């Protein structure tokens, strides 16, 4: 998969994104990676942060569905028209499919200054999609209509402009060159988003002893599209306290752990042994067994390079309060060349041939470990008249 290796790049915070073309002939467009929704959705207007858009008169296989679709989420919206257009990958497989296309006509705190993507690819599932499960995601149809294996591959790596960031996305396949060890795997809880059980965490080796069922309230997903880690309030609250203990020796604001100040060292100075590692236990596909995912704080704490002393070595702190679940995003995901296996309804993870480290810790994968007896750690999400009114033919 050679071809595919280093497809993709980025602003750090602003996502990854990948070349993809749409339409006849081919309209190059810069398409963000997300694992956290399910619509392929471009910019097909004219937009302030926008170099060039989806232009449907151009295209001579673009089809009109005559139907609107309209996307609201937490303090943003996007909206436009449903058609379909021939779309390709330039460094993806060899393949040109038919896919659903959201013309993005009207967006609010949508596309980001400089961010250089036009669009977005939701690579979650048919649940999820807008305006309805309907709605044929992007990956569905490729499967569908070429021999391209049900399954993709994820390694992202992490004065005057944001750091840049590259990776990698291979559709149809694993390609070992990016990563090294074992690959280990847990089980796709539900086909939604990409949700799976964490059974345990630990902070510098140290169990958290929480309620597993804590960890996962109300979900844990696998998401390229967040940025941080992001943990539910108790779990939160339990992390800081103890990560705050171990890096102790220095007083940080609390503007630093909400996330909205940033913490400098002189360069190259940066005291990374003070904060701890963070481990995730993931459930294994045998049911008594799981596998950990270590993480350094070279993931957690995100540079940040400062105008006003670029001399210094400037950090965010990148784990972050849900009310919504656990959320493994970009900060998990680049200590790790991750597999997103629909075919077997799984997800691997081993460690990554990019990731970010130094001479005394690595990010690491290992396992299995085995429990006696193991408690169901998965959440049931209330159910409400609206979804359980919905006919599913
Ligand atoms: C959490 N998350 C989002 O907020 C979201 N995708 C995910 N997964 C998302 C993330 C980013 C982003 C901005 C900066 C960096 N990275 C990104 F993906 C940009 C747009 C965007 O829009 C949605 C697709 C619209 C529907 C709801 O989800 C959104
Ligand atoms: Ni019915």
């Amino acid at each position: 998969f050679v071809e595919m290796v280093d497809n993709l790049r980025g602003k750090s915070g602003q996502g990854y994104y990948v070349e993809m073309t749409v339409g006849s002939p081919p309209q190059t467009l810069n398409i963000l990676v997300d694992t956290g929704s399910s619509n392929f959705a471009v910019g097909a207007a004219p937009h302030p942060f926008l170099h060039r858009y989806y232009q449907r008169q151009l295209s001579s296989t673009y089809r009109d569905l005559r139907k609107g679709v309209y996307v609201p989420y937490t303090q943003g919206k996007w909206e436009g028209e449903l058609g379909t257009d021939l779309v390709s990958i330039p460094h993806g497989p060899n393949v040109t499919v038919r896919a659903n296309i959201a013309a993005i006509t009207e967006s609010d705190k949508f596309f980001i200054n400089g961010s250089n993507w036009e669009g977005i690819l939701g690579l979650a599932y048919a649940e999820i999609a807008r305006p309805d499960d309907s709605l044929e995601p992007f990956f569905d149809s490729l499967v569908k209509q070429t021999h391209v294996p049900n399954l993709f591959s994820l390694q992202l790596c992490g004065s005057e402009v944001l750091a840049s960031v590259g990776g990698s996305m291979i559709i149809g396949g694993i390609d070992h060159s990016l990563y090294t060890g074992s690959l280990w795997y847990t089980p796709i809880r539900r086909e939604w988003y990409y949700e799976v059980i964490i059974v345990r965490v630990e902070i510098n080796g140290q169990d958290l002893k929480m309620d597993c069922k804590e960890y996962n309230y109300d979900k844990s997903i696998v998401d390229s599209g967040t940025t941080n880690l992001r943990l539910p309030k108790k779990v939160f609250e339990a992390a800081v306290k103890s990560i705050k203990a171990a890096s102790s020796t220095e007083k940080f604001p609390d503007g630093f752990w909400l996330g909205e100040q940033l913490v400098c060292w002189q360069a190259g100075t940066t005291p990374w042994n003070i904060f701890p590692v963070i481990s995730l236990y993931l459930m294994g596909e045998v049911t008594n067994q799981s596998f950990r995912i270590t993480i350094l704080p070279q993931q957690y704490l995100r540079p940040v390079e400062d105008v006003a002393t670029s001399q210094d070595d400037c950090y965010k702190f990148a784990i972050s309060q849900s009310s919504t679940g656990t959320v493994m995003g970009a900060v998990i995901m680049e200590g790790f060349y991750v597999v997103f296996d629909r075919a077997r309804k799984r997800i691997g993870f081993a460690v990554s041939a990019c990731h970010v480290h130094d001479e005394f810790r690595t990010a690491a994968v290992e396992g299995p470990f085995v429990t006696l007896d193991m408690e169901d750690c998965g959440y049931n999400i209330p159910q409400t008249d609206e979804s359980r009114s919905h006919h599913h033919h």
